């Protein structure tokens, strides 16, 4: 068959390229022929494209496990059967222990291997299903989208829609998270995202109305499904926006398929999707790990016998076709702090796209204005319109000021008759105004000919018209060069005629003394 | 001593209430007497207050490990020594395996035990250092702040500032994350937050300018420290805002103290803090797990010998006192979808506080307006001012419309001469307009006296002035009651005079026949 894409809702199901996987609860997932997969799975994702051996280089590939008992030719043939039934088969890039660590430059070779693989096997597209380390390893965030653009474009040249999907774990979908670049770069290119709402344990979100809603809380599954989707489809509560027509809810097929996340009561899902529909935002489908688990056995060797597709197949397919959200996007906008009197350009770094990823940065308009000449806050609003929709985003610009700093104003002692220059070693500076040393004034003088304490106040005038000012003080002590009688010690013993300095005077002992303070022994005492 | 709080920067250090902890790299952390802790740690957090035995009930407590070789009285005395040096000692609530699972109602007993413990030991406050499960377990998110308000208030009555700090792991500080309620409820009550920027492996953030910055990337530690702090102190890049004067950067003391996060080169920190200062937002300090690790040995039994406080002590303390960010806050604002013609009240659910947590909801103003009578988008802006600052936040209100639905318009067959009522089993409804069955019109008729196909178009008029419309079609087939000659089969064998129906006629075989279509055997053939 040829490139078969889906225009209506999807029920996506992953297909293990290996046999006898072990379940989180002791159960078993056999390998299955493609042709045995329930027709209601209209997207089947071959798992996984990966690096098989670093000795083959960095570009991941696909190699069928022969023990699934499908020849290469027969595998191609079962793909062809699915296609002739109108169903899609994707290659899923990633999975555990994928050893995908791409460098800048690798985008050309990756694209070529993707196309090679799609032409040989008859794949209809590619699901980005990166494991943790791989989301961010080396230049993956750049190489994988760059290559995927080239691939989407190759097949658009011949009139085909090569599909692009992604399976991020939901906690990665916050506005500034690790999946950002995949979602923004492939904006307009991707066909839908199927996040994994499972294996994240107590992770979840806070709904200012009703509290904390955890992905593993079975009492509040309906609220989990609804608020997490509502958040994604409106880009609220700190999630990157994924339009409802492009959102597929990923689940474990049963308790053996994932550690946490399985929906115990399907009603919770039916009701959550029904509420989303009621607000005019029906979702695009559901996804599951995996067809094998839906066909596996639990640990008492009892057969799961298709329970997942029994629960959700008819529910998802019996719905209207999706209605495209055509709102455009704004990128690069972040509240920003600017130094007083810097040049500020409101457009720099800001870009926009229409809903199919065309660049429409030129159409961006800005209201509000910044005065960098006055400290304070200024609100800008950016807006852009296209295909009869509009998006806006605010931006806070705060203008602020930094105080200059003095250096070299420390208290110092100088010897009588020295020369003292109040400015030697003294300067001032500011980060944008520079060397302000010439803007400093000195109040007070030092008389080096006269022992004593001289207090100097340094003033710095600065800013526009030198109308700002700071102040600091310094004490300069002019001390005597001349040697004197040693200071009296409370503990020392003194002899008649021994002399000491104490409290500014010189005193002579009239006899033997210990511990009597000169000045305290009255008119006729030991110290005169 | 009495309640000793810090007004200047802090270097916080945790103190193990146990001996000989094992390091992530095989090293050893001995228990240490409080009095041996380096004076530059001006906040020392006793670790941990927790549930010791569920058989004592739910309220966590503190019990000193006697093997640290400190009597109760001596421990109180070393606390007193620290206090007389102007230093603070906090009780850290949480840590691993704390078994803290509080129910609504428990806030009174918790507060009382906190006060009891603070009065006996002379603690100056409490650090909320909840382990993963405990952040969100049962009603913790409600009980812990409720109790902490009562405690802060008890000691404010007698003129004391009981300190409140928290040590969330940084990935929990996204705008809508699990730590939300602690931070918003204790807003104005807490003295500073010391997040843990460690143990999170590859977690990090995306900077639209330079890419992905991981907490374990030693090549970009300076950029990690700077952008994560910048984000927190401005509430940008999807982080809850923690003012710079209240942000303390938590680190591992060395590679044995944490799996990841340790700063290899201190310069990276010095430079990051220096840049934050340069933008007018110097931070409040640094924190470390822990004094014991700073005093422990590595696995070759070589002594760490205070390397952390050597690196950061002087750096942090030699800085200006903190300058309070007095911007107020807005809560409850989330873009919202409303059904066409619903009542929308712009204030409901929105609240505000000043920077010390006083309620100032009444001062909130709103610009922009919503018309719920016209589908489309409406931007509101909320604003509030206090202490000569202002905060604003936008809110998108989108008004939308849901299509009504027909029921009972399915194709049906009826027997000749029956009575047929185009409306039996037919209705229409809408979610807010209700039963629209009376608004349906039927175009076409059915003549039950005449065999044939009758096409009916149902129209539904609706909305304001019944000026909206949808349409659907139904085919009603009126079939004959009367029995007829069986249909000709290609495979059947027929005898002279056998008769069959085919293509609307009755035909009689002129002899033996198989597989000849009546109507195709010309003027003189087998079928007449
Ligand atoms: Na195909
Ligand atoms: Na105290």
């Amino acid at each position: 068959g040829t490139i078969t894409s889906q225009d209506d809702n999807v029920v996506v199901g992953y297909w293990h390229n290996w046999c006898d996987g072990r379940g989180y609860q002791g159960g078993n997932a056999p390998c299955v022929e493609l042709k045995t997969v329930n027709p209601q799975y209209n997207v089947v994702n071959i798992s996984f494209m990966k690096v098989y051996d670093i000795a083959e280089g960095r570009i991941p590939t696909f190699k069928l496990d022969p023990t699934i008992a499908l020849s290469e030719a027969e595998f191609i043939a079962q793909i062809d059967t699915l296609n002739s039934q109108g169903r899609s088969v994707l290659i899923a890039l990633g999975g555990a222990d994928a050893h995908i660590e791409l460098t800048r430059g690798d985008e050309d070779a990756l694209a070529a291997e993707i196309i090679r693989l799609t032409d040989l096997y008859g794949f209809d597209g590619l699901d980005i299903d990166l494991e943790q380390a791989a989301i961010t390893a080396k230049d993956n965030q750049f190489v994988i989208p760059a290559a995927l653009k080239m691939v989407k474009e190759h097949y658009r040249k011949t009139g085909d829609n090569f599909m692009i999907t992604m399976a991020p774990e939901f906690p990665y979908l916050t506005a500034n998270g690790a999946y950002t670049p995949y979602l923004t770069e492939l904006d307009g290119y991707y066909d839908f995202i199927n996040p994994q709402f499972y294996n994240q344990g107590g992770d979840g979100l806070w709904i200012e109305g009703v509290g904390w809603i955890a992905q593993n809380n079975d009492a509040l599954k309906e609220e989990f499904i609804y608020y997490i989707a509502d958040s994604l489809i409106n880009g609220t509560r700190n999630y990157h926006k994924i339009p409802h027509d492009k959102l597929v809810f990923g689940l474990p097929s049963n308790i053996d398929a994932a550690a946490t996340g399985y929906i115990q009561d399907p009603q919770d899902l039916y009701k959550a999707f029904d509420r989303l529909k009621a607000q005019g935002q029906p979702l695009r489908g559901v996804m599951t790990w995996s067809v094998n688990w839906d066909m596996g056995t639990d640990a008492a060797n009892n057969s799961y016998n298709q329970q997942f597709i029994k629960d959700y197949g008819n529910f998802i397919h019996n719905q209207l076709p999706p209605v495209t959200d055509m709102t455009p996007t704004l990128s690069g906008i972040v509240d920003t702090r600017v130094e007083l009197d810097s040049h500020f350009d409101p457009l720099i770094g800001i870009t926009a796209k229409d809903y199919q990823g065309n660049d429409i940065t030129a159409d961006v308009t800005v209201s509000g204005s910044v005065n960098t000449n006055q400290v304070g806050d200024y609100l800008l609003t950016y807006s852009v319109s296209s295909d009869d929709e509009t998006t806006n985003q605010p931006r806070k610009i705060t203008v602020y000021e930094i105080l200059p700093a003095f250096t070299g104003i420390t208290d110092t002692t100088v010897v009588i008759d020295s020369e003292f220059d109040p400015m030697q070693g003294v300067s001032a500076s500011h980060p944008t105004q520079g060397d302000l040393t010439a803007n400093i004034t000195v109040t007070g003088e030092v008389d080096t000919n006269v022992v004593g304490v001289y207090e100097l106040t340094y003033q710095l005038f600065y800013g526009q018209d030198n109308q700002q000012n700071m102040t600091d003080k310094r004490i300069v002590t002019v001390v005597t060069d001349a040697v004197s009688d040693d200071d009296w010690q409370v503990g020392s013993t003194y002899v008649k005629d021994d002399k000491v300095t104490h409290n500014g005077a010189t005193w002579t002992a009239q006899w033997w003394t210990k511990g009597e303070e000169p000045g305290t022994t009255g008119e006729w005492g030991v110290w005169r």
